[PDB]
């Protein structure tokens, strides 16, 4: 579709980098039991010291170089400790009279690294990659990691190493071309390499969409990006416009976008396996391209209206999952990637606080607050999802700011109507190392959504547990299907690092794959 | 006339039910001095006990049933008391060996029940109707009530009994019996109560109706339909006509709305010599966002602001009653400058200087004080009609909640006699109103440096008075009274409108 | 009796000025008929034009040719009568003596209101403050009744007077009045002087900072005043207050370094008493709001020395009553005085306390301390067996949103008493508007654990809710309540009005 402009300078597409520097890195995996070769670039050892905290550095691996081995001997390394995050640079000449660069990153004293500890290690490693024109990196694992944590290492490395310069003009300014990995039982880890590279881009793709400003990323331009992505992955796609949405009676969703200059666009991507189907899955993401709050404008102190381009993070995660799925191509499964995309703006055309609107399932809704627009969009999307006749419906959304008060910035919350699906989401959490916590849908609060005139209240008057109340509202639009709700309002944006996380991509993909 | 839409799913008319289940209730009034008979349905005795606070229940009236009488002996009822709001249900077999349902509502210990108390009696009575599949209700009055309070009982019964389900997707009684002393005089109050009931309930339907349904176009269409179902003269002034009349203050407010301004002018004329011409003016803001002075502050309650046309709803509800009852020797003008206060590129700005139809220039200090601007141009219009009385009713100021609260509306004005008539009408209609002053000392704070007058005050925080001072500037030589119903229009506890003003304005017109 | 100190530099008494320069002003009142003489000082004509912003015209005959020439229509039409506008010129008279002549515009409306007359006086006083005059002469070319005339003199005296007790690093001696029917107005002159000081005495107490005016020193002041006027007096200390079981009032004062002090002054007539009145004044020397601290924007904690304006008004009334000495009445001047502070000893939000009438009270907001002190004061008052009880208090900030800064609110349980107040408002020219005690709001004060709530959680009609509360503490006596929170302090002029002295005095005398 054509993107409407106010001025000719208004951008008419989202800039997207497909071919990243990371994709050009050749990755080699070796077994430690054959010894380490130390040559060009930077060679880093991941070292810990179990039990003794801040203990001295010891190098276990055999180094196939007499000079370097002498340098890395215990007597020399004892002056350094393994405090998690610590790093050191070494400079020396090898057996062939060439200058080599060696070093280590401390992995603390705990034998089992959490997904957070791993991130801290990688961030230390990225520091060594930044402001250094290296042609090759070599990593030597002298720590115990399982296959999932190893993959997570690579993904995190690839993600943090990458730098988004899509909107830089006058302020720019060499990535490595080779990445060597030494690890015990290397043959058992090689399979994770390309999985990591695929999970990397799915996450980085979502990141680009979330980071892109609302004048670049609007409902028309975003849906366009989905079409382009589907075309590149040979996914079936359907983009529903206003005329189709009207006949489908999506009144709740249509109301939210009334005050926007950009018409509503409902994204429907489908991946179907070439084998007989055993499971049908619907993935629904909240896709508000900008959330101004509507007439309930985000004007209160700490409402953070400048962050509100983030409000399509759920849609981004789902599209990123679409990349991972359409690339890895899982068998015997059919997936629907769905998003009701629109923009919540203030206008003469906007919907009002107090308005009564009718969702596609016939339920009438009294809007008590226009800044609770996400559940309204999701309502019509959930009805759409169930109509597809699937086994699982999973939605992911930056729905409630209360999540920052419940689980904070590290853990997402999962709600649902089916315990087994919840457990499946939680298993996907562990294998993707994207932390999620199970929160209740307390039915005692349901009565507060009883409207005097409408079928149901959008919001509660009394209950301050908005994350739970919102889940109660969504559950009203899934009649008889296993359904889960993931709230990523707290974890989607990395506040200290000033960038998106692309949270949800790897989690949803593990869910699809391990089922 | 055609309602503009953004999407096809947008409503283009206000759903209105005219024939309610309350209209299907056959009402009979008997005199108690002949006996009560029971039989079918539920029979409720309104009882009290003068003197003793929680004194025993004593059924004094004669019951035309040996069984029911034996059950209603003093000794049997002695265990019950008459605490205001107390209710009980009884089961027994009458002389016909048929199961009958009997009970009572406690009417306290005071000989003269108050408006607030009578509503408490009714609500307790309505509770008995909501959870039971009854085909008939019988109410026996063993308390003293005058004709007005009796009518009030019926109105309040009818109002609280009726349930609005216009906006829901996913068994009323058919008979009402009333036993009462001096029944023949109370009989005429019945159909008057039915008329007062709907005028009130018509108003509430409009107010309760959300702002996507009730817009300046649909509301004015509803008024035309009402005018046509009665036979009042009607004319809806459009933007073009309003421009020719130079109603700039009124036109400014609606600038940011997707709905064109509609000025409602209804007229009732008696078929005889007119001795009094009256102009009723209702504030008709279908939705009040506040304009660029957006309602964002804690406690501004923006999601309620569909009620900001309660003044118009009150005026239309009165038009129905007047249209139905057809009073004599009067000519009534039902006026409302309807528009919507929205945020847009076309909206008017704080600081803007606008020109009223009487030529006075106005400096806008706050866009959320928009009611008095539409009223100003409506008052100019009303006085040009050459009337004897101008009365406006409006949800104008939030300060009312801090002055009089949620029960008592405030009345302002430039003529004591007119105020006295409004206060009198407040008594007989049982819609409480308290007289508040227009303090002229505060007028100096409406002096502008550039415009002829300021919209809002600089220093004074008594906005309900300051607003009254602003309104008075647009009535040069006609008795005028102002009724602020911003405090009383919405029943917060019940989460519904009161339809406040309909009965007051009708009592004012009739008498 | 002895005022406690934290440091030796802390004040131990309220400075009071009794003999003011106003008392040194010799006032003569002449009839306009016969013409006006202009010989010394300033002569101001009070002129109107019944049109708007119309020209100035002097109707009165001036027995001086030079001034007459200055006052001819051709000269005066250059000026206008816009309410409060003034001009004055210096010139020589027939005797070649320096005189000053001018006018104050009185607008275009024939009957001046109390607000209008104040703007006129303020324009008059402006000329007084920047001219070294020996004599002011005011010629009334407007119509004023006896009451408005006396009100003119009181307001003139009050605005003219400058309080300088707290300043560290030449009033006129003669006042002349030309007015039609001068004889009927002369008797109002000395009454004005009395009403002025009663108002000024009160203002002196309100303006006095909270470190000067504390529970102890304020009660000490009341005794000093009571002795000068030969009124009997009684100051109740904490021990008495404890034996009287005044828990509501004692609770509020718990966090203060200053012990609670209950002021009880009594005026008795030599003639057989036929009416007994008790006047109750809110006496909070400082109101920080307690643990419910006044910390919200616009809570104006720096004003809160005014929170004893009610007590000041009562004492101001006591001066007038003791001076004019009315007959056949016994008046009781009451005030439960204390301070509302934050401390380890303070009363907390939530506390349930017992008033002297046995009613348990759940404290929902420590800043609503006024009604608690008033509760035990009203209980004390009824025990005196009086016919009328009138309390006057800076009780609710909501008054600023109802009536504003000019009209005080009056509540009550007896229609005749309220009307007597409303009439006193008319004759004292201190504006008061009747407000309703809505019984339908009473149910919000039903405590879950106490007999009654201190405040309402829902209803925002604070003045009415507070009226319902106080109503619970008067069982069988005519009682009226005057909320002067909005009108007590003159914000524009940055000073007290001493509001209520003249109102209550007119109530006692008439
Ligand atoms: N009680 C009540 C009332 C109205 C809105 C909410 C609410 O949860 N609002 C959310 C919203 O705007 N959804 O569209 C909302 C608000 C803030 C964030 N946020 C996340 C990170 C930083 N801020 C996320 C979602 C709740
Ligand atoms: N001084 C000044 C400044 C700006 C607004 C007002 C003012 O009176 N605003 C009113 C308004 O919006 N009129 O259109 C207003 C405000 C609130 C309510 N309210 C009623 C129930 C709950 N709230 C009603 C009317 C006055
Ligand atoms: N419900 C409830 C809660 C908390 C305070 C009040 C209240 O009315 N408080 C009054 C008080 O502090 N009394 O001691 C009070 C009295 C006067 C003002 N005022 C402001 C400016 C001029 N005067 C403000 C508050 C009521
Ligand atoms: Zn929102
Ligand atoms: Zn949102
Ligand atoms: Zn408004
Ligand atoms: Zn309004
Ligand atoms: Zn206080
Ligand atoms: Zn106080």
């Amino acid at each position: 579709s054509e993107v409407p402009q106010v001025v000719s300078l208004d951008p008419t597409s989202i800039p997207i980098e497909y071919n990243t520097p990371i994709h050009d890195i050749k990755v080699q995996v070796y077994d430690i039991k054959g010894g380490c070769n130390v040559e060009e670039g930077l060679t880093i050892f991941l070292v810990n010291n179990p039990g003794k905290e801040n203990g001295p550095v010891k190098i276990s691996s055999k180094v196939n170089d007499k000079q370097v081995s002498e340098f890395l001997k215990d007597e020399n390394m004892e002056k350094f400790n393994v405090k998690l995050g610590t790093s050191k640079h070494f400079y020396m000449f090898n057996d062939n009279k060439n200058s080599v660069a060696v070093g280590y990153v401390g992995c603390g004293s705990v034998a089992d690294l959490s997904e957070a500890d791993m991130k801290r290690v990688v961030l230390s490693l990225v520091t060594m990659l930044h402001d250094n024109k290296l042609s090759k990196l070599t990593v030597v694992f002298e720590i115990n990691v399982d296959k999932n944590l190893f993959r997570f290492f690579l993904e995190t490395l690839f993600y943090e190493y990458m730098t988004d310069e899509r909107f830089k003009s006058t302020d720019k300014n060499e990535y490595i071309k080779h990445l060597g990995v030494y690890i015990n039982n290397a043959d058992t880890y090689k399979e994770e390499v390309e999985k990591a590279r695929v999970y990397y881009f799915g996450t980085y793709y979502a990141s680009q969409l979330i980071a892109a400003p609302s004048n670049y990323c609007n409902p028309v331009s975003l849906s366009n990006a989905a079409v382009e992505l589907a075309q590149k992955l040979n996914l079936e796609y359907k983009i529903l416009g206003v005329k189709e949405l009207e006949e489908l009676k999506m009144g709740a969703y249509l109301s939210v976008g009334k005050g926007s200059m950009y018409p509503n666009k409902f994204i429907h991507l489908t991946y179907k396996s070439k084998g007989d189907v055993k499971k049908k899955i619907a993935l629904v993401g909240k896709g508000i391209t900008f959330d101004s709050g509507g007439y309930n404008l985000k004007a209160a102190p700490g409402s953070m209206i400048d962050l509100m381009k983030f409000d399509m993070s759920g849609c981004a995660a789902v599209l990123g999952c679409a990349y991972c799925v359409g690339t890895l191509k899982p068998e015997n499964v059919e997936i629907h990637f769905l998003s009701a995309v629109c923009e919540n703006m203030v206008s003469k055309n906007s919907y009002r606080p107090g308005d009564i609107i009718t969702a596609s399932n016939g339920k009438t809704i009294e809007v008590g607050n226009t800044d609770a627009e996400g559940r309204l969009t999701l309502a019509d999307a959930l009805v759409y999802a169930e109509k597809l006749g699937v086994d699982y419906i999973v939605d992911i959304a930056t729905l409630t700011g209360a999540m920052l008060y419940s689980l904070g910035t590290s853990y997402a919350g999962v709600f649902g109507n089916n315990e087994e699906l919840i457990n499946k989401i939680l298993q996907s959490s562990k294998t993707s190392n994207e932390p999620v916590w199970w929160l209740p849908i307390i039915n005692e609060y349901r009565a507060t959504l009883n409207s005097k005139y409408a079928d149901i209240n959008q919001i509660s008057s009394s209950v301050k547990a908005s994350s739970i109340v919102a889940s109660l509202f969504l559950k009203e639009f899934v009649q008889n299907t296993a359904w889960a709700h993931i709230d990523i309002a707290g974890v989607s944006w990395n506040f200290k690092a000033r960038k998106p996380k692309g949270f949800g991509v790897r989690l949803l993909t593990e869910f699809v794959l391990n089922d």
